[PDB]
């Protein structure tokens, strides 16, 4: 009796848990790098620290590319701008502008903690007035964070109540909900074998944001002298006059940079805290000790600022920790193989798509002590009186040529907002039990599901106005 021919295998369903995962479980079976193909497109996927450094950081520049998306295609204008361009000339002149950019706000009038903490102490206000109501603090957030990158990329911030916050949220939540069913990462390229509106629904959400941004553009082409150069959009410009390089900065080209400065800077952010709020929901004896903490290394006296967090650490390894268990990217950006090269002594050929499995490298077993809870602890020291490392199978940010750029604006912000929040808040259980999931939902970030907190002015801060 005989076998049936095999068209095609694929070893777990899809849309059947979290890609990420499932992933992960096939190292018990195959190891920590295997591959899969579809059509003639091969993909490959790194599961452990060691090749994955190895990919990101020795072999770097041999795996700095991105692969080709339809889907993506739009959202950068053909693969512009910087996260999913693939590398190369326009990619690494923008990458470094952008990165340069960042060191015009490390002192002065200008100082990035002092845009941070403006915004913080507007958002601390608003929520106040919500005193004794559970409500969802995505919005209060978006904006806060919207403004500040809003600053660096023009000088200019938006007025509470503008309706173009709102129209921002719309076309934001718009084009990550069309970016990709689930994670970027896709087995089967369903958009190509079933009739769908997909590609229709993301032109027409990223053609609002492109509309908003070229106005942007045109009313600040009159604003924009090389006397000053205080922005992002500054930089962009004089880098562009000054020229070989002026294909590389042509409208389009700024324009989608801009975009992935916008985005990247607000949702990534915005996700975070919430997850961070979440957490500390469910886990309230750690809440207690970071309400503890602030109260005696920073008090009532004054607003935290980052100099505490040489003192706030407990807060700091909480952070750590939610980074760890949910990463904003929980397989990073796929990259791609510009030459022939080789992972593990594997060959690797070149246009493979390569893909870093950084869940995997949070959750396994033999680096991180019960992996699947959240124990900000494993990131202090058995006093807790300093900052730990305890596991280079760690990589929130990514590292190498393709890393984030903004880890440090990320870092302050996410410090300052818990730090604010914990002063002066209260956050507690809606008044009907309902705990948010900690499942979350992966898409081209790892968003958590929307959620309500009971939001208290502490009393320790209104008996401390007196
Ligand atoms: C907690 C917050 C954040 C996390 C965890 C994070 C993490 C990451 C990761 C994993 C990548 C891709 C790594 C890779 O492809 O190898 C990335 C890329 C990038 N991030 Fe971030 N990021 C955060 C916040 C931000 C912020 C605040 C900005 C502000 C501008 C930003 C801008 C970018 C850009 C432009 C890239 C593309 C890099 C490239 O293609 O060369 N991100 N980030
Ligand atoms: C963490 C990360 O990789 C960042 C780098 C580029 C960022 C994206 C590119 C710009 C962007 C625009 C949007 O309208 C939704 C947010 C997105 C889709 C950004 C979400 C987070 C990304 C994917």
């Amino acid at each position: 009796l005989l076998s049936l021919p095999l068209v095609g295998s694929l070893p777990f369903l899809p849309r059947h848990g979290h890609m990420h995962n499932n992933f992960f479980k096939l190292q018990k079976k195959y190891g920590p790098i295997y591959s899969v193909r579809m059509g003639t497109k091969t993909t490959v996927i790194v599961g452990h620290h060691q090749l994955a450094k190895e990919v990101l950081i020795k072999k770097g520049k041999d795996f700095s590319g991105r692969p080709q998306m339809a889907t993506l295609d739009i959202l950068s204008n053909n693969r512009k701008g910087i996260a999913f361009a693939d590398s190369g000339a326009h990619w690494q002149l923008h990458r470094r502008l952008a990165m340069a950019t960042f060191a015009l706000f490390k002192d002065g009038d200008q100082k990035l903690e002092k845009i941070i903490c403006q915004e913080i102490s507007t958002l601390c206000d608003m929520l106040a007035t919500h005193n004794g109501q559970s409500i969802d603090i995505s919005f209060p957030v978006f904006v806060a964070v919207t403004n500040v990158i809003s600053l660096i990329c023009f000088n200019t911030s938006y007025k509470n109540g503008d309706p173009e916050l709102n129209v921002i949220q719309n076309y934001n939540e718009g084009i990550i909900d069309n970016l990709s069913k689930d994670s970027l990462v896709d087995l089967v390229p369903w958009l190509k074998i079933f009739p769908n509106k997909t590609l229709e629904k993301l032109k027409s959400h990223v053609k609002i944001r492109n509309d908003l941004l070229n106005k942007i553009l045109e009313n600040y082409k009159e604003k924009f002298r090389s006397d000053s150069i205080t922005n992002m959009l500054d930089t962009l410009m004089q880098a562009k006059m000054n020229s070989q390089d002026s294909e590389l900065l042509s409208d389009n080209h700024i324009l989608t940079t801009i975009g992935d400065i916008f985005g990247a800077g607000v949702e990534t952010t915005t996700s975070v805290v919430k997850w961070t709020l979440a957490f500390l929901l469910h886990n309230p004896q750690v809440k207690k000790k970071l309400y503890e903490e602030i109260d005696q290394n920073v008090g009532f006296s004054r607003t935290p600022t980052i100099s505490d967090r040489n003192r706030l650490l407990l807060l700091e390894a909480t952070i750590r920790e939610v980074l760890r268990l949910r990463p904003v990217a929980p397989m990073l950006i796929p990259h791609k193989a510009n030459v022939d090269s080789s992972i593990g002594e594997f060959a690797v050929d070149k246009g493979t798509e390569v893909i870093i499995n950084l869940w995997a490298l949070h959750h396994n077993e033999k680096e991180w002590h019960q992996p699947d809870q959240f124990m900000p602890e494993r990131f202090l020291n058995p006093a807790g009186t300093q900052l730990i490392s305890p596991s280079v199978s760690y990589l929130p940010f990514g590292a190498g040529p393709r890393s984030c750029i903004g880890e440090i604006l990320a870092r302050q912000e996410l410090f300052l907002i818990m730090a604010w929040l914990l002063q002066r808040f209260d956050l507690e259980v809606p008044d009907d039990g309902q705990l948010p999931s900690l499942e979350g939902i992966p898409k081209v970030v790892f968003l958590i599901d929307s959620f309500k907190v009971k939001i208290k002015v502490r009393q320790a801060w209104r008996e401390a106005q007196a």
